DNA sequence: TGTACAGTGACAAATTATCTGTCGTCGG
DNA sequence: ACAACGACATATAATTAGTCACTGTACATCTACGATACGTAGCGGCCG
DNA sequence: TGTACAGTGACTAATTATATGTCGTTGT
DNA sequence: CGGCCGCTACGTATC
């Protein structure tokens, strides 16, 4: 290869040598050039042989030949190899696994071996630091390494399969994951609840935020189903959100890309994906999915750090007043966060581009305007019970609840596919297999509960209590084990009440 | 020691639960060797002249009289009254 | 250091009006023949500015010279090195 | 090619207290 | 006779190991645990 | 006046690759 | 007396 070297910051001594060399650039004659050397021996206080060496160092190296080169020992240690290997490997072994041995502690191991070997000059602690110095800088550098980024309109998302998804247009690849927000919220009475969970759905091509879910609720394939319908459907917000632009963003993904959480690697999201026709894809590392993750730092920096009750990004940065200074309810935080996403965030510049907004790039990036799906057809969100069988008397029994259906007595002994809503299990949609296809059969209803609404976590909590209470299984008996615990509080029920009040304001 | 958790969660070695090995009896063997042979034998700061133990022992107003172990019955809890 | 204190030759010095400068850097001047009192100067763009006097604390009344304080310090280091 | 917002070096422009001429005034 | 290069000797700051006074930051109850999913096994009721 | 250990500027001693003379040798 | 089929319970994995 090519091998060049250039001098810099030359002057401090070297300008005197440079002026000597400038006076000597030409062998004018054998008589005169010797006189020029013997004259230069007045500017440098040195013999003819020192000036002849200077001229040879200049002619063979150029300007660096004026500068004094560093000694051959620079960076080598005089303590001998035994001690240099003992010190290096002792450090490394002592920082193996969970151990975090300090150089001082390494020096103690040096004095201990020197005592065993009857040495008299075990390296001093100051020299231990020096010997370990280079392998500490490396560690600090290896943490600090920057990565460039996608540049221009071309983007290839890596999966856990080693396949890359080429992101060609708007709604080609959506992405999703969850996080805690960093604000403690209060109930409608001003008492502490908990820090909400935020879900975001993003389109990869435009980086526009295509939908959210905010709530005290837990990450679940239900919260993902709700984030999906909010992303897919056309969006409506009332004047109490004070929006000055529209979240005009909707339609159905071709692919959905996620971390490996049990919300996403689930049969429920598989069934949603098969019915909507989108393919579920797995993120290979957290560092591949920055389009999901980075909305979250921006929101900490642009929104949540400026709100009362802020908790910091971690426990070492927690404002000590966070538990006393909380003020917002979930309905206030959503009314702030939705505004932020519609008026600010989707209207800001797409950073890869510099000359489009995130929304402008999404809208112009559709291959065609997609048709709005009917709100009833989002019943593909309903969970599937795969292999329950019809009992004689036209009956289905399910999470203790017993169901009756309009044609269902025709199919006693047969196997049926049941589609249901975890928010309301009073009613079941019954499908059956015919010609190796599902066909709709009937809207079965929990007998004697046709006037009544049970969510699955209520029927489940009532069943747990009923099992442990030792009472019999029936549709009312389960309702009886709800209505007391309803009427008679526990943080999850208090959270659920505030979350419900937000869902009411959605209607 | 194996199983070190760092000072707080931000330092927690990812292997802390993979690398735990000591029983409570073994940690106490180590901790008492350390306190007797090392910590109480180190030089007292705020002085520099004296070993920490030597400063305790020379510091005494008098040699204390040992208390018979049975006379640490005083450590028993009192139930302030019961009525016969 | 807090309350207007400085460390010099292992002695601790307390400044007369210095307490407002805690956590600041100051420079300082003294006569080697007698380091019981030290003169503290604030640092500025082309100048040192005289700030206040500071006096040694916890020492014997007899006036302390600089060479004598170095000696006290090497006696402590020698004693520590016996352990 | 992970990612995108806030903080930070590097450079340019308008304003003002400060350094320089030139002249006038006063003292030795 | 003049200039350039090497042998040999001699003095020299760069580098490293060591010592010392001043200072920064942890000790100050605290992440194993909660919340989802799947995958497999079990309990009695109903039928042969 | 919290409290005491590990890391850090500031200075010094031992070692060495390196710059300087001085002379011998060779080319011109 | 023996076998088959809904609703609970334990074990494992991941954010
Ligand atoms: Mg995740």
């Amino acid at each position: 290869l090519e091998k060049n070297v250039i001098a810099t910051q030359l002057s401090e001594e070297a300008q005197v040598k440079l002026e000597v060399i400038q006076s000597l650039l030409e062998p004018c004659d054998r008589t005169t050039y010797g006189q020029k050397l013997r004259e230069a021996a007045e500017k440098l206080n040195v013999s003819l042989r020192t000036v002849q060496r200077l001229v040879k160092n200049w002619e063979q190296d150029g300007l660096v030949g004026l500068t004094q080169t560093s000694r051959a020992d620079k960076g080598k240690h005089r303590i001998g190899e035994f001690w240099e290997n003992f010190i290096t490997k002792t450090y490394k072994e002592g920082n193996k696994g969970s151990k975090r041995m300090t150089p001082k502690q390494v020096a103690l191991r040096v004095e201990a071996k020197a005592r065993e070997l009857k040495d008299s000059k075990p390296p001093n602690y100051k020299t231990v630091l020096r010997v370990l110095a280079p392998i500490l800088e490396k560690q600090q550098k290896a943490k600090s390494i920057r990565s460039p980024g996608w540049r221009g309109t071309t983007l290839s998302v890596k999966t856990r399969e080693g396949k890359d998804l080429s992101v060609d247009y708007s709604n080609h690849v959506w992405q999703c994951d969850h996080t805690r927000v960093d604000v403690l919220l209060v109930d409608q009475h001003g008492e502490i609840l908990s820090r909400p969970w935020l879900t975001t759905v993003i389109d990869t091509y435009s980086r526009c935020i295509m939908g959210i879910n905010l709530g005290f609720d837990a990450p679940s394939s239900g919260v993902v189903a709700l984030a999906l319908r909010h992303a897919i459907l056309p969006k409506r917000y009332g004047s109490e959100y004070k929006l000055h632009c529209e979240w005009g963003t909707y339609g159905k993904p071709e692919h959905f890309y996620t971390d490996g959480g049990k919300d996403f690697r689930s049969n429920h999201l598989s069934q949603i994906g098969a019915q909507l026709g989108f393919v579920c894809h797995l993120r290979d590392r957290p560092s591949e999915g920055g389009v999901v993750e980075r909305p979250f730092k921006t929101l900490n920096d642009q929104l949540f750090s400026t709100l009362p009750g802020y908790t910091g990004s971690n426990v070492q940065e927690r404002p000590e007043d966070a538990e006393k200074d909380a003020r917002l309810t979930l309905r206030e935080l959503e009314q702030l966060l939705v505004r932020y996403i519609v008026d600010r965030y989707n209207q800001s510049i797409d950073a890869r581009m510099g000359d489009q907004t995130r929304f402008e790039r999404w809208e112009a990036g559709l291959p065609t305007v997609p048709v709005p799906i009917p709100e009833r057809d989002l019943d593909i969100c309903l969970m599937k019970q795969s292999r329950r069988t019809v009992q004689r008397g036209g009956c289905l029994q399910f999470q203790n609840l017993m169901y009756r259906g309009e044609y269902l007595a025709g199919y006693a002994g047969e196997t049926v596919n049941l589609r249901f809503d975890p928010r309301d299990i009073t009613t079941i949609l019954v499908y059956r297999q015919e010609n190796n296809q599902e066909v709709f059969l009937t809207r079965a209803h929990a007998q004697g509960l046709e006037t009544e609404q049970l969510a699955l976590d209520e029927a489940e909590a009532a069943s747990r209590r009923l099992r442990t209470a030792g009472k019999t299984i029936s549709n009312q008996s389960l309702l009886q084990e709800v209505v007391d615990r309803d009427a008679l509080k526990e943080r999850q029920k208090l959270e659920q009440t505030v979350l419900r009040s937000a869902a009411v304001d959605e209607s």
